[PDB]
């Protein structure tokens, strides 16, 4: 019966259409402020000195 | 007795002028929405991809 999308393709728009997508949209840039990583990277020496 | 069409040639009738032209108003492109047959061959995919 033709109608709304749905059984078979349904499933293929979620792998795609949402979630292909909805993956898209994340970051890849999210979270990263240039200070803060200059602060992570001095933590991530930690207590000694660095080359 | 020369009267009504009946008994044989009736039946022939039935089988020609009846049902033939019967037949011949049948579809043969009913039901045949364009947009309707694109829902069903990507129902036809299903939830794959194809080439």
């Amino acid at each position: 019966e033709t109608s709304e999308l749905c059984g078979g393709a349904r499933i293929c728009y979620i792998f795609h259409e949402t979630f292909g997508r909805t993956l898209e949209s994340v970051d890849p840039l999210g979270g990263l402020n240039t200070i803060d990583i200059l602060t992570a990277i001095r933590n991530a020496t930690g207590p000694r000195p660095a080359l």
